DNA sequence: CCGTAGGCACGTCTGCTCGGCTCGAGTGTTCGATCGCGACTGAGGACGAACGCGCCCCCACCCCCTTTTATAGGCGCCCT
């Protein structure tokens, strides 16, 4: 092996889901054809089924902004002063080598 | 007088904030290890002293210088 495998709850594996996380968000507001860029919580936890929702709001309020909408049904709407990063530097920021 | 709309209350979702727990990093302290120095001991070589060996000298002992005297066989020399 070349690569190295970390150990459960180590910082080096909580920090790859965290990014992972935020990688896999990110993608979302690239998916996502509304203007401004919208995400829906319930496509997150659909995916994370193993993450609290509070882990999930920790990666979502640097980036965006909550609307509420009479429904169980809400939206994250990405804030117009943040820059969506692009997709090489989505790249550079989690390798398929790590997951 | 009746119907409908609005207001309030409660439920639910989430967004923020506070408290508690755990993990990681650092630094100080204490213990063990290793290194250096000194001392002891063993081995080898060199020097000094004592003993033993070798050489030389000295001492001791025995025979040779003569005389005599009886007596006799053999060998060699000297003058008649």
């Amino acid at each position: 092996p070349l690569f190295e495998v970390p150990g459960p709850n180590s910082k080096r594996a909580n920090t790859h889901i965290r990014d992972f996380l935020q990688v896999f968000i990110y993608r979302l507001f690239w998916k996502s054809k509304d203007r401004p860029r919208r995400i829906r919580m319930e496509d997150i936890k659909k995916a994370f089924p193993s993450h609290s929702e509070s882990s999930i709001r920790k990666r979502l309020k640097l980036c965006a902004d909550f609307k509420r909408t009479g429904m169980d049904s809400n939206w994250w709407v990405l804030k117009s002063d943040f820059r969506l990063p692009t997709e090489e530097e989505i790249r550079a920021m989690v390798s398929p080598e790590q997951c």
